[PDB]
Order: C-alpha cells, then structure tokens, then sequence
C-alpha cells in the first residue's frame, strides 16, 4: 500500500485493516450540522405553503435548461425516476436504505452507475429549495417532486407524509463486497442473494435492464425482479404496479457510444461543479443524453397517465436488438407500429420499444396473470399502482406519528405497523408510584423483569424506525416466540403477571384512567431497575412516558416482523447462527441500530450484565458477587489485572478468568472481553470502573436505559 | 481490494482514495465523550491532592507485580522512558504530537514499535487512576508519572503543569508514507529529511538505536539525532542533556530471540486485554524481557541519579559487539569493567555496555564539548536536563495560563511565547464603543482592518496551541514580514494607524484604563465586520474581550515562529510553494488547526471573500457586486448553475466563470471552487445560500470570526 494523510483519507483502519469501527457509533454528529441544537425541522416543515411549493415544482418541470435539456419538454418523468431510486435502495433486512435520509445527494449513491443522470435531477430543483430554505428538507423535497409529477401528468397520487430529516454526511452502509462498479460476488446455490443486499449487482437499484448478467432472457430476469423487490418488501401485485406505472412515463437514454461518458461525480473534475458522467458524445446532453446506454421509449404518451405501456406490451410481439450504445432491448416484430412512438426532441415517430426486464411482466406465469388483468381493467392498475408507489416512499419513516403537513391521508396501512389510539387518560405520577409498588409485589425477579422491558424495547431499528415497546407487540407473534426473546424461558409467566396487574387495576380505576399492558411491560423494568439500585444503595428514581397501545394480532404482520428478529445481541449476550462477523462487530451493529453512543452502550452492557438480562441467564459477564443490584462490578472487574484470561478448553468462543490460586473465577463471551481490550472501549471501562464513578455510573445507566425505552415514541417526540 | 463492513473498517475513501475527508474536522466529537458536556477539567484537577498522588505514584514505582516484574524492583526508569516517549512525539513542523492529549494510549502509537512494553507501564498505573477517578486525566498522569520517577530517584525536577484534557477517539495525525513498521520512505538529497515528520523510520520516536538504517556509526548517528531533535524542538544543549539526564536510569530489554515476541496491541488476540508483544521466550517478562532487543544497562546505579553514564562513558574504550537478539551495541574493550554493573534481577554482574547513538555524544566535536564539560561539572548538567525534561513535558501545551496545580514554577521562559501580565484596567463597554468609532474614523478600509485581524488570529494552531492575536506579534519580527501577511501592501501603513489611536486614547485615559495594540489589531476587525454588517442592512454588534497585551522583540523567538507561518491559507485565497497536497486539503489542514467544524470554516470563507480578505487583494473568489459589504452573495453565486466553469487558459489552477452570453463573470482558485462540488461542503452552501439564509449567516460568521479571535485566550477561559 501507501499511508496518505488523514486529510486525504488515511487513518488507522490502514494498519489493522479489520479492527472494529467505533465510528460507526458517532455518525452525523451535531458540530458537522450548520443548522445548531434549537433547529426543529418538524416545526419548519408543518408551517409551509404546500400549495405554493407544488407550484414551485411544477414551474421547474415544464421550464427546460440548457445545461441539461428536457425531454419533450417536461421533467416529470426524471423527477419520477429519481424519486424511484431515492426510496429504491431500501432493503428489509437491516431497514438501512430509502429515502429517508436523503441520502442520494452524498457518496457512494451520488455515485452509483443506476444513479446516472440524477445528479443533474437533483440540481435542477435547486431553485426549488432556494425559495423554501430550512422549512423544507431535500430528503422530503426529493420525494415530493416525484410525487408531483405523477399528480401534474394526471395520476392521483394517494396521500404524502413530510418529515423526513437531512443529513450532512452519508449514512456509512454495506453495499456488498464488490470492489468494482457492477461487479456480482453476491450469489450462490442456485440463486441465492447474500443478506442483507436487496440488488443484483454493485451499484444497481434492484435488477439489471439487460437481464441476469447482461443477459436479456424474460423468465430469467422475472426471478431477479421477483427477489429483490421481496426484499425491498414489495410483493407481486406491488412490484407488477410499480414498473408498469413507473414505465408509462419518460424513456430510457443510450443515443451514443457508452465509453463517451465521463467519470461519475465523485470522480469528476472541480470545474462540473459536482456533476459528473460529462458526455463528449454530441451535445452530450438532450437529444443526445447517454444515461442507462439503453434506448427505449414505453409509451406513446410519455408525459401523461394512460394504459398504453399495457397495451404497447401485449398488442405486438417482441423480437431482440442493439441500442446506439450497444444494449440489448426489444422492439416490435416485423416493423409493427413504426413512427407511433414520439421523439422526445421532435424528432422522427420510433417503433415499439421495451426492457428485457418488461417483457418479464408478460412471460412470467404469475406477472402475466396480474397484468393482463390491468390491460382490460386499468382502473385496478391506478390503484394498486396509487397504493405501492406511497408505501414505496414512506417506507423507512416508521410510526405514523412522524408524518407531516396537508396531505396526509386519513386510512392506516398494515405495513405501517399501527397501533391502537390513546383511547383514556393516561396514568399520571400517583399511578405510577402504585403501579410500579405493585409489580415489585408481583414476585417477578429483577431478572425477568428487566429482560422483558428489554426486550421488547430493543426491538427497534433507527434505520427504518420500525420496532420498539409500543404496541406491545412483544405478546404477539411472532416476538413472543423469538429463540432471543425465550419461550422456553418464563416470557409467558411474566406476560400473564403483568396482564393481571392490568386488569386488577383497571378495575380499581381512578376516574377514567386505564393502562396498556405495552405501558406496563416497560414500567416493569423501571421498577425493577430502581429496586436494583436501591440494593446497592441508590435512591433514583427511572422516568417513564405512558402512552404506548396495544396491537391485535390482526395489527401485526407476522411475515413483516420476521426481519427485527434478532439473530444476535450482545447486550443479552445472545449470539445465534449465520451472522457475518464475529459477536463484537455485531455489538456496534446492534448498537448502531438502536441510536446508541459508545459511553451508551458501554454502561448498557454493565448495567444488563449485573441486572442478569443475560439470554438464558448464563453468568458470562456477570462479574459481580451480587445479585440482581445495580453497580459498576462489570467494570471494576473487568479492570483487574489479577485474573488472567485464556479460551475456554472447552472451545467455544468463551473465556476463563482466573485468578492468583489458578480457580476459574469469572467466565465471558467475546463481547464481553473486547471492553476490556479494544483500547477505546477499555478507555470507557476506565470512568465507569473508578472508584468515584459509582453514582455517575447508574445516572448514565438511567438515562440510557430511558432513551431505548423510549425510541419508537414518536407519539410524544 | 474487497469492501468491508463500516462497523469493520469499510467506506467511501475505499471507492474514491483520494477524496476530501471531511471527517478532519469533527475529531474527538461531544457525543463520543462519557464525561458529557457539564465536565470541566481545570476545576476538578486544581481539587487534587498532589502530595498523595506523589505518594499513591511512590507506592506503585515500588511494588512490583507478577504479570510485569520490576528491574531492579523499581518502575520508575520505566515510567521515565514511558513520559519521554509520551512526549516524544511532537514535532515543531505541525506541533502535532506532544503529551497533551495523552494520545499514547490509543491506535497508531499504543501499536508503534518503540512503543513496546509501555502497553504494560501504562496498565501499572491503573490502580493510581483508579484512586483519582475524573480528578485526573491519563494525559497528565502518564506523563506526571515521569516527573515522579525522577523525584523519587533523587533527581529534582523543576516544576510541573497540569491540564492535559484527556481525549476518547485517536488523534488522525499524518506520521508518514511507509505501509509497514521501521520502513524509511522519508529521505532524499544527503540526508534531507520529508517535513512534517521527525523520526527517521516509521514508528520511531527518534532516531534508530542501531544507528541510521541498522549500521552502527556513531558519528553518522550523531547528524540524525540532532536532525531529529531539532525538529522536536531541542538544541544541542538540550539533546545532549536529555539522553544523558534519560539514560542515568534503567537499562534496555533484548534477553532472547527477536521473532519470540508476538503481536503489537491492536492486533493482539482478546485474552490480552489490549496488551500486545506477548513473548513465548522464557517466563517471556523480567529477567526474560525483550523490549527494543538490545541489551544495555548504561549505569551502576540504574535507580539512582548521579554521574555514573557520563563516567562510564568517557572511562572505557569501546567496541562492537550483539546483544542476545542479535542487536548492534557497545561494550567495553580488553574485558574493562566486568561485574560491576548490576543485574535487574539479582543475577551476576554485568560489562559496561551503550547504544551506538550514547557513543554519538562522545564522538560528536559538539556533543563531545558539551558532554566532557558535564564530567568534571555534574551540577551543570542536572541543570540542563532540568530545564530540557521540563519543556519536553510541557511543549505543547501553550499558554502558561493553561499550567495548573500546586507545582507551576514562577519563572517564564522563552519557548512559552510569553506576553506580559495584564498590567492596567482594561477597556469597558463605553471605551470599547468609543473606539469602535475611532477605528472607522481612521480611514482604514473594511479590507486591511479585517486582513490584518485575521493574519494575527490566525496563526494560532489547536496542536500544540501556539499562535493566535494575544502578543500583539503581528507587528514583530518575523510574522510582520510574512509572504502571506504581506509586507508590501500597507500591514505597516495598519499597524501605524492603530498604534496611533493606541496613543490618543492612551493619554485621554478615563482613570487607570489603558489599551493594548494586541487588543486595538483584533478590535479594528470586529469593528470594520460591524460597519460591514450595516452597508447590508443588518445591526449586528460582534463582541469583544479585551485583555490582551504586547510582547516585546525579546520575548519573541524568531527562530521558533518560523513553523507558523503559512504556506497556505485558504481562508485568504494564500497558496505558497510546497505544501504536500492541493489547494483544497491544505484548506481542511488549517481548518484543523483552527480547531474549526465545516460550518465554521464554510461561512468564514464566504464572509472573508466578500469582505476581500484576500492576499493580494485578488478577485478570486469574491462572487459579490457589492464593496465591503457582509452577505451571502458567495453562496448564492456559487449556485448559480447560469455561470459555467472552466480552467483558466493562462494554466494556473484557476478558473473562469461564464454566463449565458460568454462573458467572464467570474474568477476563482479550487479553493473557492470545491464549496461548490464536493458534495458535504456544496450540502452547507445550499443552507446559507438560501433565500431566508441572510440573518444566520451574519449570525454563524460573526460567531465563528469571534471564535477564532479567541483561540489562545485561555487566559479568560
Ligand atoms: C424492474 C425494475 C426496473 C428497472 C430494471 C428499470 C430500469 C430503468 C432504466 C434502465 C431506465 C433508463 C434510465 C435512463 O437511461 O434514463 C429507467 C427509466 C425510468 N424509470 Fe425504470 N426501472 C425499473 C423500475 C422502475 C420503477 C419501480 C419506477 C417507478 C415506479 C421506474 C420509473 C422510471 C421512469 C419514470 C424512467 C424515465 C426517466 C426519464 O424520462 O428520464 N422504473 N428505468
Ligand atoms: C537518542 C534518542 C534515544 C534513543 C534512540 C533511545 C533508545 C532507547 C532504547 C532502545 C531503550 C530500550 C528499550 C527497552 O528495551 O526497554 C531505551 C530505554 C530507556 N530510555 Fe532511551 N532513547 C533515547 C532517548 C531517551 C530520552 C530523551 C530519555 C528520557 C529523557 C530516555 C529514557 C530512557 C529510559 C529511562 C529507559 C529505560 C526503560 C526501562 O528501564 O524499562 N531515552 N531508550
Ligand atoms: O379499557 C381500555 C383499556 O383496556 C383494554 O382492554 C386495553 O388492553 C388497554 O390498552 C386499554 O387502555
Ligand atoms: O505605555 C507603554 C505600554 O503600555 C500600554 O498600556 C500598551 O499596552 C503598550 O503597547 C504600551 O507601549
């Protein structure tokens, strides 16, 4: 290699190439934010003129730019487009991806080849965002703009929620392990997709246009479709809805030759001003636009909402062909339908055109089925199409709670995994003070308590938003049975007890109080951890927010809920099969995902060791005398040069401690031990491990604990 | 290459390696810190008790333990060597490095291999640590830990400061271009070493004990040494006395065979708990260890300060020979001196034995002068090396007003770039608006008001925290002649002006009150960005604290400021010879040692511009119509996709600007350019480019102007 300047990009990763990257734990920190710690965005965004922008929107559609020419005149359909690939990088296995973050302005995405051309998409709205400033973000802006295209080519779009906040660096995502743009190291057995990645390829969307590898065989390119956008959590009726409606508008472009095109804006020169993939191909841009390298145009109608992509699709037969570029497409056989399809620069007329991956919707089985029923029912199409397209963009926003402003519509969705309404008053501090008396009553150990509270709250993801203790979702399937969660365990003792604790006080009712059980099982550990810092002398008291619901069985998507399942969490210290790292990388992973920092983290682990959250109740970590109290033990212990530490004979990726006399005296897992040895973790375990650091330690504890109890609410945020 | 994970190391600089990295400029951030924001060192170490922590620091130099057992039954050589090379870093290029952030704790320097077995040193004291909790941080304890060694041997020390806030993410510093460990890419010419760097090998602290490249001449080694040392501040004097003074105690380790050792820290198995260089050799620690390699014990008193090295050294011939691992050292001719230096561990005694580089001070003309004066006058050298180890330990902290705690000597020294006692009353609010008036009253212009207030600030570096406006050194040698700072505009014409004002006031003196010219320099700009506020309809009032006083030519080193100047400022479109990387990495550098975000330096940049803080005056950059006049109209301007870029055909790394009739609207640097095309940086332009932008960007200038006003004014802080 060759070490640079940190400046210029290097660092320590240089030396020790898979160390652990706590910096995945500090992303978009507040002193890279020039908006300061008072900026609100929700409050920003709930005072604009929505009208006043769509107008906005619309004068840039229909007003063309040299730099960057419109397709017969209107931008819309690239605004489509780019709304599509914005909300198109989610994936359902970690939630990460979508168009949340607005992520698509920054690297890699700014730059990835499926993301051609929306560079300049994205600039031409410039003027746009100029006029609102901060009460309009680009991650909403974005999104929007898609959404007010469809509405201005006359498709009635069914509803839009604002709120989706910007960031000012790129979210630090895994796209695969490909090392060159397009490349496929991501498949095996049959056709199966290394998880969590929902493309065929690095730097693809969902599929390639040209089909599997390049190769534009319909049936084949089905199979692709069908898997990704599973992943991408949209089924057949969805995905079918989405490309056609999708393809009834604009075109592909691929007028010259594909090596005319420049480097991709990261790698272009300072003069583009950010842009990059510069054509010398022609005027290089308009009439002469390489974008895809394909050249297709679906419809005859390009700017308007109609059925003709259907129609154009089953009212000729199909035979393969070259674009000016060089790429496979179809067109019509035997020259049917020459000059019908329009030039987006007056041009000539064009015969029938279509993707590889269109013919798909045809020639597959399941595809053909759906979407010949559209051809002779449209009306069915533009409302399934209504439907996929808001869920497609609203996808990553989780609780209902965070949408914003006029357009909201009225109707919840399944797939926003909804929860009842505060129907009562809510208990207030007197309550809670009984409440909380009665569960300690209850004969429920510490030790239950608290790994229930945890993990139902643990649940959430920061990606998408999705999980958490509201709705109470952890007495449903499928978080009831959750191998993590344990059946086998007392879950079903502890739900039972709490349910009663419910009932009984329900009755008593004050007035017209009531309490959810979702509420209770997370008061419950608020109890239980103040008992436990009572037993080691410390009156604090845990906050708790009333207000969550409880979900039916019918509010909650079995097959959705699958993806939350933990297959590893290290603040249990549960490690099941197939993740990609070993325990310790899955920690930060973990801990990412719930908004952690590292000084969070680090006290959760020690509080949850002690408080004997541990999965099975297994002693690795626990390295106090005492049971179930609340003290820095974990680290004091952790700290001690007096035992020595080897792996286990019995290997396993566990651990021995022993001390002076050669006695096994503490055991621990990996996530254990790497607090003590990565040196800036150890560099934590050392305030928390003082001699002094013991008030502050249950403070930090607390207040930790509070802000996972308290992810997913929204309702109150 | 193969993409990782981002919790295991992967992200875009994988993609694009020689991107701009950003994250240089939010180092260390708040979220990341366990001690959260209420935390003020200062306050909590001036509550130390010092004479108990010299006693707990005692108790453990002597109480050797099982795990690392003590030479001679004493750590404190150790501790002394684990200081030295704690401070030893530094350098004067960059004033990165230095023990101020006690950095040696963490990756790449707890993992350099002269490093080796400080992993251990430092764990010893954790049981002090442990004890003083947040009272203490481990930048001051590792380092004062020394200073205890020394006074416990019997060497007394001439002071000592506290206040080395501990840091929890490792400083990125540039240590050189070499991929593996002791490479030596760095040279070129006779011996010309790569500035910024001084260590002749890739993690060395100084020069090679072997001698340069492993060949032991030691008049060879001599010219690296004081090569080394210059570049770290000391002068022959110094040097000599430093390894003299450090090698006074204890020995080297190098008992077996190198290859026996295992891996360094951060590539050490978990078991380790962070502790690297595991040896299978022997028990593999004591009376087995193997540090360095080499095997010399300098003294017959390795515990105790007297005479002994410098005897030693000048009372036997010597001559070549390999220690046990097969190191180049010296030992004593025709069997002289046998038995009697001791051994660590009670075994036989020992031959007089020296590294190649302590023979460099005997063979050295001017270390040979120096060091035969110190045989025959040994009080002179405990002098010396008072006075050097004590400016070792405290080179980069800056300011003495940062010195803290019971052992602060009284006297000031020359490399702490003193200013002298605020000696009057200072200015108040009145005083202050009075000349505010005067100061635009004077006919100086917006531009050489605010060019010349800024070339004083900012020459202030957050490493090493030397620099800055206090002083008044703007109009002393050599910061007054300065390329950059230009002599040959009016900076005199300025200064002259101010002094004058400086006098009126003087004599009209309500009461005690006088003015410093540090004060008037700094006061001018914030009055001229006042004035320009208003010529753009705003009524900002910037403020101001006074306190600041003027150093004499004596009390400025002329020599020691010439590290400070820029060869590079982008801040003032300055772009000198020589600087490693392009323009715009040199901008994110000097942001960095401005201790700037990226918001920070975004708006500084766009409010310099406009205000024609420029060098030279030149246009670049200045995207305004209007004079002197404080606005958005950089951002605004960069926006403007109508203007078209392109390199300049005079080839010069500059750039036109076109419209849409060809006409040059605009001329700009890659500086100026970069705002407008990475994507992070064009992220912030968009937020004070907007329409509503006008009044936060006055607001956020204004502050950070202020803040860099007063970087090294720790004397209020
Ligand atoms: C099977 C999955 C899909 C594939 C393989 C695919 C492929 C493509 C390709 C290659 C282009 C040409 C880009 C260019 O050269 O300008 C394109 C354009 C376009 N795509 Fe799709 N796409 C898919 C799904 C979707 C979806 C789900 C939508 C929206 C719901 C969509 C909307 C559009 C639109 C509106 C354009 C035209 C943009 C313009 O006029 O510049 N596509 N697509
Ligand atoms: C000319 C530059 C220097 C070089 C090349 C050098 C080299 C070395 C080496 C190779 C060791 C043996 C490492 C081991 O096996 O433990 C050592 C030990 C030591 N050095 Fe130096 N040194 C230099 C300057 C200094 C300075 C300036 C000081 C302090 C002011 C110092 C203080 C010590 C002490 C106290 C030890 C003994 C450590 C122990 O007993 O465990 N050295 N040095
Ligand atoms: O009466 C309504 C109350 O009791 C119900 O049975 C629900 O479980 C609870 O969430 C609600 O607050
Ligand atoms: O009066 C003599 C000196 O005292 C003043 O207060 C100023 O601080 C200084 O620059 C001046 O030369």
């Amino acid at each position: 290699g060759h070490m640079k300047y940190p400046v210029e990009g290097g660092g320590n990763q240089d030396w020790w190439p898979n160390r652990l990257n706590l910096k995945v734990l500090h992303q978009n920190p507040a002193v890279a934010d020039p908006m300061g710690a008072a900026f609100d965005y929700a409050a920003e965004v709930a005072t604009i003129d929505v009208d006043a922008l769509t107008r906005d929107i619309e004068e840039v559609m229909t007003t063309s730019q040299p730099w960057w020419p419109a397709d017969y005149g209107h931008y819309g359909p690239l605004f489509i487009r780019m709304a599509w690939h914005a909300a198109g990088t989610y994936r359902i296995h970690d939630g990460r991806g979508g168009a949340g973050g607005g992520m698509q302005r920054f690297a890699p995405l700014n730059s990835w080849p499926d993301n051609a051309s929306l560079d300049k998409a994205r600039r031409l709205l410039w003027p746009v965002k100029k006029k609102y400033g901060k009460k309009l973000s680009w991650a909403d802006l974005i999104v929007f703009a898609g959404n007010c295209a469809l509405e201005s080519m006359g498709f009635k779009t069914f509803g839009f929620g604002f709120g989706r906040v910007d960031q000012w660096e790129p979210d630090e995502v895994y796209w695969g392990k490909e090392a060159t743009w397009l490349g496929d190291e991501r498949y095996s057995g049959k056709r199966d997709l290394e998880n969590p990645l929902a493309a065929v390829q690095m730097g693809l969307i969902y599929v390639n246009p040209e089909g599997p590898n390049g190769n534009p065989d319909p049936m084949a390119a089905a199979v692709d479709i069908r898997e990704t956008f599973r992943r991408m959590a949209m089924n057949d009726v969805e995905t079918a809805a989405l490309i056609v409606g999708g393809h009834t508008f604009g075109k592909t472009h691929g007028a010259g030759p594909a090596d005319l095109v420049g480097p991709e804006p990261e790698a272009a020169p300072l003069e583009q001003m950010g842009l990059g993939w510069k054509s010398s191909y022609g005027t290089g841009t308009g009439k002469d636009a390489i974008t895809s390298g394909i050249e297709v145009v679906w419809t005859n109608t390009p700017t308007k909402w109609d059925n003709s992509f259907l129609e154009i699709l089953y009212g000729y037969e199909w035979e393969l062909t070259k674009s000016p570029a060089g790429a496979w497409q179809y067109t019509a056989k035997d020259g049917a339908g020459a000059g019908t399809i329009p030039d987006p620069f007056g041009g000539p007329g064009r015969s029938p055109t279509m993707l590889a991956t269109d013919l798909s919707l045809r020639v597959d089985p399941i595809y053909e089925r759906i979407t010949r029923r559209w051809l002779e029912h449209p009306e069915e199409l533009a409302d399934e199409f209504a439907k996929a397209w808001y869920k497609l963009i609203h996808l990553d926003m989780g609780p209902v709670a965070r949408y914003l402003g006029p357009l909201v519509p009225k109707q919840t969705l399944l797939w926003q995994d909804p929860v009842p309404a505060v129907s009562h008053d809510l208990v207030g501090e007197a309550e809670i003070a009984s409440l909380k008396s009665q569960i300690r009553a209850s004969g429920l150990t510490v030790s239950q308590l608290v790994s229930t509270a945890w993990a139902a709250a643990s649940s959430f993801r920061g990606s998408d938003k999705r999980g958490g203790a509201n709705g109470g979702r952890i007495r449903l399937q499928p978080q009831v049975g959750w191998e993590v969660n344990d059946p086998d365990g007392d879950l079903r003792k502890v739900i039972r007890t709490l349910e009663e604790i419910q009932e009984s006080f329900n009755s008593a009712a004050p007035g017209n109080i009531k309490v959810s059980f979702a509420d209770l099982v997370v008061l419950g550990g608020c109890a239980a951890i103040e008992k436990a810092a009572k037993a080691a002398g410390h009156n604090i008291t845990v906050p708790f927010t009333p207000g969550r619901t409880d979900a039916s069985q019918e509010q909650t998507d079995v097959e959705s809920f699958a993806v939350l399942e933990p297959k590893a969490d290290g603040f249990r210290n549960y490690l099941g099969k197939g993740n990609p790292l070993p325990a310790e990388y899955m920690l930060l992973d973990k801990a990412n995902l719930l908004t952690l920092s590292a000084p969070e983290m680090t006290v959760l682990v020690g509080g949850l060791r002690v408080l004997g959250a541990n999965y099975k109740r297994l002693p690795l970590g626990v390295f106090t005398e005492a049971s179930e109290s609340l003290t820095n033990d974990f680290f004091v212990n952790l700290l001690d040069m007096g035992i020595t530490w080897e792996p286990s004979p019995a290997d396993d990726g566990t651990y021995q401690g022993k001390d002076g006399s050669g006695k096994v005296k503490w055991t621990g897992s990996r996530v254990d031990l790497v607090f003590g040895s990565n040196s800036e973790l150890r560099a934590l375990v050392e305030v928390y491990g003082a001699d002094d650091a013991q008030p502050k330690f249950v403070q930090d504890f607390v207040a930790a604990w509070d802000k996972v109890m308290n992810l997913d609410r929204f309702d109150v945020r």
